[PDB]
C-alpha cells in the first residue's frame, strides 16, 4: 500500500512516517525528507493556524487538517480543547455552515436524500469504512440559531463527531455523520448559486417519516442494532416524536433535548453541592416551557424519585411558567443561596449577565449559564467566575459508555447518572467561586468516567450487549478510548527457529 | 471503485457528478446532492478565489483545487491564463516557496536526497502514475530571485508543470515534478523550525554528480529513454555543465537557459518584423555576459548562420560588454528603430523603464522587457504597449511537441524554430504598438503551432521516434492536447443479437 | 473491479455472469463468449466429474471447483449431498490428506505454526474475510482412522467447513479453517519429503496450551467473543481437556465428542419411537467406555432427567462395560425390540453386521450402525433398510443456530435437544424398515429445524446474544441460510426526478 | 499487498516464499509451513506430474501449474522442454482443444466476439496487465490437424505463448493471447452442449475484415505500434490475406506460413552443410504448392539471391509439381547426396518413413521431416538420427529479437537470417548422423543468436524503435530473456545517516 496511504487522513502522519514506515509503506520520496515527531508537527499547525484573522479561517485550517491528518487534526482538539471547540463545533461550525458553498473545500460525511429512499443501503455501502459504532444524523432544519441551512448543516455532524473523538474519545473511524436532504425551507438558500442542496420546499409526512425508518433500518442493517445514532438540529417537535418513536427500537438519543437538560440537571445538582440542602428541598420555577425546560423538569422529577421522592409531590415541586404563568429559577426562553438558571444560549436571549445575578443578590446567589460570561468584579472582593453548561459534558462520555458496552437503548436513567456524574466532578475550590461545571481541559478523564459509570448502570439493568462484562470496566473503556498517538506503521518481523524455517534444497 | 475515486484528483469531478455516474462510481452520498457543470463549478472558485487579500492565499486556494480536482484546476487556469500564471508559477510561486513551511498543506511531487543514492528506482515506484512523459526536476538552489531555497523550491516544478498543462496542453497524469535535495547552504533555512529539508549544506562534486546520473538513469530506465526531463533553478554553473552533460545522452533541456534564449531571439526577430531588415543588417550589443546573454548569442548566431551567414562574420556581429568593454542594444545583466532589450527580471534590475526608451528614442524605439511594464502615455498621442517575453512562450509548446513525437533529444535548432514561430506569432497591429510577443491568452494556441512545427522538424532530421509518422501533425498533436473537461464516468453497455447473448437453460 | 472478480471464488460466476454483467463488472473477454445458467453449470461439471476413476481424483475436482466458483461448488454440494458428503469430508478426505504432498493444489486454510506464539493476531490478519462467524481448527493428531496426519489434516477442516455450508447453509465467507501445527509424531511424515509440516515432534504441554490459548484469545479479540470455534481431530484426551477448557469462556465445541453423542442419542430416541416405551424403561450396556461412550452416557442420563428422572439412578439404568465387565446394546470400542447400536466406523471394528443383528433376533431387532450397511434380504421377507447415524445431523444444523442467534455457549441441553430434533425427524415410514435416522437429502431442512430449536432455547435461557430476538425465528434463520443460487452484479440503477438532478449550468 | 499476493500466479511462490516474505507481505498463514526451493516444488511438481495416465491429464496439471505459479510452470518447461513441448502445444494441445468443454478448468486468455466490434478498446482493458509486448491470436478455424474448434482454440494461442517464455525467454506477463470468435463452422460444436462459443456459423467478409482491422488498431492503440501481433491458426487464404494486409502497417507475422518456410530452409541450408555445395548448386522439386511450399520457394528465392544469384535465374531452379506437374525434394501436400523433405506433419500425410529413404538411398541420403520419426537401423551400421523441423527454433527468437528491439515490421529477411542461424545451430558431430536442426534442449540458447542477429539485422535497416542501440547486443537481450527464477520480494531497506534520519523532537 504505497502512495494510497499519504490519501488516508487516518494512516498519514506527513513528516511523522519515519525513514522506515516510509521505505515499507512504500511513500518513500512522497514526503518531504525531514522527519518530525507529532509535538513539532503541532507547533507547525498553531503557527499556521495563529495567522489567520478570523473564525471561519480557523475552521478551514482545521478541516483542512482533518482531511490530511487526522490523528494530528485531533492531537490539535485534545491540546486545549476549550480554544478549539468553538471553532469546530458551535458557535464557528453555524457560521462555517452559513458559509459552505464560498468556503467548499473537501466533502466530508454522507449526503442522504428523500429522494434516495428505497436506496439507503447502496449509499450507506458509498462509505469507506465498514466498522461503525457512531451515527450523527442532522435534518439542518434547526441549526442552532441560524435556523434551516439544509444541506449547509453536514458541518454540524461532522463537528459534532469531532467532540465525539477530542471531548470522549470515540475512534473517529467508527463514526459516520449523515445528512438528511429533504429540501430546505430557506428561501435565501433555494435562490443561492452557490447552494449545494436540494432546491425545493421540505418534505414532510409519510415520506419524511419513510425516509427516516429506511434510514434507521439501514444503518442497523448494516452496522448492526448496536450502532449509536445520535439525532442532531432537527425541528423541535420532529425532533421530540422521532425521538419517542426510534428511543426504544434503537440506540438512539436526542443531545439537544437529553444532553442540554442531562448539563442543565448536572448544574442544580452541582449547586445544591453548596447549598448544602437535598433536592427534595427544592422548589423550581421554570420560564421557558417551550420542550426545552421539559426535559429539564422530567429528569429533575426523575432525581427527585432516585433519592426518595414520589412522583406526584416531586411534580408538585415544579412550577412551569411561560407567558401566562423561589429557591431555584431555571429559564430556557427567600434563601440563602437562590439557584438563577440562564441556559440561554446568545448572550442576548437570556435571563441575566452573571453580574446583575451576583451585584442585586449580593453575590450569594449561584448563577449557571449557557452563554459564556467573564468573571466578575463585585466591589467587596468576590470574584465568582461563572461557569456554562456545556453539552460537550453529557453526549461524549456517554456516547463512550454506550460504544464500550455496546449498550442497546439510552434511557433517561443514563442522563440522570450522567448529571449526578458531571456534578461531582466540580471541585470545593470551583464551587468556592460559583463555578457548576468541570473545566472543559478535564473533559477527557469526565468523559471517562462518566462512560464507566454508564456501563456500570447497563450491566446491571441488562443493558449493556458487549460480552463478557468486563470485571475492571476503567481498563475496559480505557482500552477503547482513542488517542491521537500514531501507530508504528513497522512490520513485526520474527523468525522460527532456524530448523523449522529452514529452505529445503532437497 | 468508489470512495477512492473522490480522493484522487484526476477522477474526482466534485458535484459535475452525475447521479448515474455517482451509482456507477459507488460514490453516491459522498457528493452535496446538487449536480454541477464545470462553468458553476468554476463560477463559484472564482467566488472564492476573489475572497482571498493576497497572493499566497490565492496561491493556496489553487493548490487546493489542484490537489482536489485537477480537471478544475486546469479549468481555473485555462480560463484567463495571463491572471493565474503570475500566481501558479514565479512571482508568486517563489514567496509561496519562501513560505512552505508556514503554508504547508498536501505535499505534491516526489523528493529525492542525496542519502538515496543507490535507491532511487524504488522512490520512483513510489509515484502513483506509472506512464510519465515530462519530468521537471529542481535542485532548489537558484529559486528565481530568492536564492537558495532548496526543499522549498518543490512548488518551482509543481507549478512549472503546470504551466506544461495550461499553457501547453501536456497531460498532468504523465509529468512528474522532481526537487533533488542535496541540502541547502541557505542559513536561514538550516536554523528554520519549519524547514523541511535536509538541515546541512549542499553536497557537490562527485556526489552530487553521480546522483544526477543515477536520476537520469533511473527516470529514463523506468519511464523510457524518450521521457522529458526538464532541469529547473539549478544553479547557473552547474546548469549549464548538466546541460551540455545530459543533452544529447537524454531529452533534457534547461528552460532557464535555453527557454529564455529563444524568447529573446523571439522577441529580435518579431522587432524585425517592424524594422523591414533582414538579421544580417543588424550588429548587436550584449550587456550582461554572464551566461544568460551567451545563450541568446549562439542562438542569434545560429539564426544568421541559417538565413545565410557563415559563421565568423555571423560572431562579428555581437559585441557582448560586461564591466570591461547601435541596432540591437540586448542586456541580461544612429538607425530609424534602434532595438532595446531590458529582458531583466524585478523590474528593478533593468536597462529602461519602458518609458524611458519611449520618451528619449521620440517613441522610435522597440523596446522589450522581462518586468512588466505598464503602457505609455507618450506626449504626441503614441500608446505603446510594451511586450513581455515570458518562458511559457517556449518551454510548453516544445515539451507538447517532444511529448507528441517522442523526440530524443532537444538541439539548438528546436528553439531558434520556436523563436522563429513565435516571431511569426504577432501580429501587424501588435507590432503597431510595439509588442513583440503575441498575448498570453493565445498561448494554447501558440504552443499548439510550435510543437506543430517541432514535429515537423523532428520527423525531417529523424529525430522523432514515435511511430508512425502522422500525415497530418496538427490532428495528432491535437489528439494530445489535454483539455480541462470532464471526461464520462459511466459505463459503454451494449448488448449482442438477442441469439449470441442468450442464457442457456439446458 | 476488473480481472479479480473472476479470481475471487466467491464472486466469481465463471460463464454465468451475464453479459451486462461482464460489461459492468470490466471482465468482458475473459470469459468465454457463452452465457449459462448454474443449471448448465451444474451439467458440465458433473460430466466432467463422472469422468474420474477414483474418489481422489473426484476429490479434486470438487476442491478445484471450491477455488474456482464456491456457489457452483456449493450448488454441487446440495445437489445430492448424499453423494458428495463422502468425497468432499470422510472417508475420501482422509485419504486425501493421507495424499496432500502428492496431490498439493492451491492451499485453503489457515496454517497456525507453534513457532508463531505470540503473532497470532497478524495471521489472523493474513486471512481476506474480516467477518469470520465459525473456525473449525484441527491439530491433525487424530485424523478419523488414519491417525497423525499433523498439517495434511487441513483437508478436514476445509471438508468439515463445506458441510456447514452444504448441509446447514452457514455463510462459507464466514467460515475459517485452522490447521495449528505444533510438529507431528507420524514417522512417515517426518521423512516425507513430498511433507508440507514441520518436521519435528509434537509440542505439549504449557507451550501447546499457551498456543491454543493465544488461538482462542486472538481469533475472538479479531471476530469476536461469539466466533463459533470448533475442536476437529486432536487428540481424545487432549480434545477432552480443551472442551472442558474453552467450553465456558468461549463459543467452542468438539463435534467428535458431543456431536457424535449427540447423534447416538438421536438414534436411540428414534428406536424408543419403535419400542413405544419410555426411556425410563431401558437400561443402557456400553462396550466401550473409552471416552467415546462417556459423553453418550452423559447425555442419556441428561435425558432421562429432563424427561422426570433424577439424577441417581438415572445413572444406575447405564451398565458401561470395556475389557473387565438388555433393553439396549451400545457400543463403541429378553424385550420384545433390543436395541443394538454398532456405532463403530470402518464396518470392521463393529459389534454386527446389520445381518446379524436381523438374522439372529429375527428380524425384531432395531439396529443402528455408524458403518455404511446395506439392505437386508431376511428370508421372512422383511427389507430392514439400515441407519446410520452421520454427525452432519448435527454439527450443520447447531453452527446454524449458533451462528444465527449469536449463542455464546453450547451446552450439553443444546446437544440433548438437537437429538431429539433429530429423532423427531424420522418419519413413520421409515421406521417401518428400522431407520432411525433421518435421510442425508432431507438435511438441509432438518438443520433448520435444529437451528429454529437451538435458537428457541437459547433465547429462552438468556445464551442468544443477537438482538432483538426474532418474532419469528424460522424467517430469521431463513433469511442467513446460505444458498448457492448466483446474486445480480448488475447496479441498481434510479434516477431523481427530473428537478433534483438537473445539472446546474448556471 | 496480502492474500492476493498467493492469487496472482505471476507473484506467488507457493512454499518458496520465504518467512521473512510471507510476514512482508501479509500472507504468513495462508501457506503450509515449509520452505522449499524452486526445485524441491519442480520435483514435487514431476511426482504429480507422472502419475498421470494420460496426455490431457498432464497438459491439465500444467495449465493448473500455469494459473497458480507461472515461474514454476516455466521451470517445469525450460526442464526439459522437448517433454513438455508435446503437452503444452501440439500434438496434445489440438487434443485438450477437442476437449476443453469436458475439461474446462480456469479460463485464460481473451475473447473478443465479432459481436464486439466497436468495443475491442474495452475488451483490452479488460486484461489485468497493462504492457502487453506480444500478442498471439487465432481464429480457431484451422487448428493443426483437428480443423475448426472455434473458441476451443483458445489453447492454441495460450499453449504458444507458453513456447515464447519457455523456448524464447519472452517474459509472459508481456503476452496476450486473444481468440477471435466469429462464430464456427465446426456442426459437432454447434451441437455440442458443453461448447463455449457462439453458436452460428463463422462471419465472413467485410465483418470478419473490419472486426480485424478495428482488432489490430485496437492492440497498437493500447499496447502501441511495437506490439507483436502473431496470427495464429487461421484459415490458410485468409491466413495469407491477413498476412499481406497487415505485414507492413503492423509488427505482425504468421507463424505457420512464415516459420514454417523458415524451418524448411533452416533444413536445406543445414543439409548443404553436408553436400558441401553452394545453394546454387541445387534444383528444387516441391511437391505440395498449396500455399504450404510457396513460402518455402520464396524464402529459397531470397536466399539463392543472397548468395549472388540473381531473382529470374534463382526462380527458374525451382519445380513445383502438384496434382499435374532431382538434388532436392521437397514435399508439404542422381547425385551424392539427394536432399529428401517430408515436412508433412501426421506421420502418416507424408513422403518417406525415414527409413524408407534411408534404406533405398543406400543411406547416402540426407532426410528430414516435419513428424517424428525414432532412428534407423540400418544393415551396414549406419544409425542416422533423423531430425525434425519444429517451428520453435524460428517463432521464439524471433519474437525475443522482436521485442527486445521493437522492431517495427518483420520484413522476410528476418526470417531468412533465421533459417542461417538455423542453419549454423547444427554441430558437424550431428550432422555426420544426417540431423539437420539443433536440439531442442538447445532452444533457449539458439533462440538467444537468432534474436541477437535479428536484432543486428534490425539495427542495420533502421527497423529497430529501441533506443538508444545498445553497443552489445548479447548482453542487451539476455537483459530481457525472462527466468523462472524467483524473483525476491523482501523489501530494500537502508537507512540514511544518523542525522539526516532524526527524528525532530522541537
Amino acid at each position: 500500500r504505497g502512495y494510497d496511504v499519504t490519501r488516508n487522513p487516518h494512516l498519514n502522519k506527513g513528516m511523522a512516517f519515519t525513514l522506515e514506515e516510509r521505505l515499507q509503506l512504500g511513500i518513500h520520496g512522497l514526503i518531504p525528507p525531514c522527519f518530525l515527531s507529532q509535538d513539532v508537527q503541532l507547533l507547525r499547525i498553531m503557527r499556521y493556524y495563529e495567522r489567520q484573522q478570523s473564525d471561519l479561517d480557523k475552521y478551514i485550517i482545521l478541516m483542512t487538517l482533518q482531511d490530511r491528518n487526522e490523528k494530528l487534526f485531533y492531537r490539535v482538539l485534545t491540546s486545549d480543547v476549550e480554544k478549539f471547540m468553538p471553532i469546530v463545533y458551535t458557535p464557528t461550525v453555524g457560521l462555517a455552515c452559513q458559509h459552505y458553498g464560498l468556503t467548499f473545500r473537501r466533502p466530508r460525511g454522507l449526503f442522504i436524500t428523500i429522494h434516495d429512499k428505497g436506496h439507503l443501503a447502496t449509499m450507506l455501502n458509498s462509505w469507506p469504512e465498514d466498522n461503525i459504532k457512531a451515527v450523527v444524523v442532522t435534518d439542518g432544519e434547526r441549526i442552532l440559531g441560524l435556523g434551516d441551512l439544509g444541506c449547509y448543516g453536514m458541518g454540524i455532524p461532522v463537528g459534532k463527531l469531532a467532540l465525539y473523538t477530542a471531548c470522549g474519545g470515540v475512534n473517529p473511524q467508527q463514526c459516520l455523520p449523515v445528512l438528511l436532504d429533504v429540501g430546505t425551507n430557506n428561501e435565501e438558500l433555494l435562490r443561492d448559486p452557490l447552494y449545494i442542496g436540494l432546491k425545493h420546499q421540505r418534505v414532510h409526512g409519510k415520506a419524511y417519516d419513510d425516509l427516516l425508518d429506511e434510514f434507521m433500518q439501514a444503518v442497523t442493517d448494516k452496522f448492526g442494532i448496536n450502532c449509536l445514532i445520535q439525532f442532531e438540529d432537527f425541528a423541535n417537535a420532529n425532533a421530540f416524536r422521532l425521538l419517542n418513536k426510534y428511543r426504544n427500537k434503537y440506540c438512539m438519543f436526542n443531545d439537544d433535548i437529553q444532553g442540554t437538560a442531562s448539563v442543565a440537571v448536572a448544574g442544580i445538582l452541582a449547586a445544591l453541592r453548596i447549598t448544602k440542602n437535598k433536592l427534595s428541598n427544592h422548589v423550581f420555577v421554570f420560564q421557558g416551557a417551550g420542550e426545552a425546560a421539559m426535559g429539564i423538569a422530567h429528569l429533575l422529577v426523575m432525581a427527585l424519585e432516585k433519592e426518595g421522592v414520589p412522583k406526584a409531590e416531586a411534580t408538585r415541586k415544579i412550577w412551569m411558567v411561560d407567558s401566562k404563568g423561589p429557591t431555584a429559577i431555571i429559564g430556557v426562553a427567600f434563601h440563602e443561596r437562590p439557584i438563577i438558571f440562564a441556559l440561554s444560549n446568545p448572550t442576548s436571549k437570556a435571563e441575566c449577565t452573571a453580574e446583575k445575578c451576583y451585584r442585586v443578590t449580593e453575590g450569594r446567589g449561584i448563577f449557571a449559564s449557557g452563554s459564556p460570561f467573564k468573571s466578575v468584579t463585585l466591589e467587596d472582593g468576590k470574584t465568582f467566575i461563572p461557569g456554562q453548561g456545556n453539552n460537550a459534558y453529557v453526549f461524549p462520555g456517554v456516547a463512550l459508555g454506550v460504544i464500550a458496552g455496546g449498550i442497546r437503548h439510552i434511557p433517561d436513567e443514563i442522563f440522570l447518572l450522567t448529571a449526578e456524574q458531571i456534578a461531582q466532578e466540580v471541585s470545593e475550590q470551583h464551587l468556592s467561586q460559583g463555578r457548576l461545571y468541570p473545566p472543559l481541559s478535564t473533559i477527557r478523564d469526565v468523559s471517562l468516567r462518566i462512560a464507566i459509570k454508564v456501563l456500570d448502570y447497563a450491566y446491571k439493568h441488562n443493558l449493556a450487549s458487549y460480552y463478557p462484562e468486563p470485571k475492571d470496566k476503567e481498563a475496559f473503556v480505557r482500552s477503547l478510548v482513542y488517542t491521537p498517538d500514531y501507530d508504528s506503521f513497522t512490520l513485526d518481523s520474527y523468525t522460527w527457529p532456524k530448523e523449522a524455517m529452514n529452505v529445503q534444497t532437497v
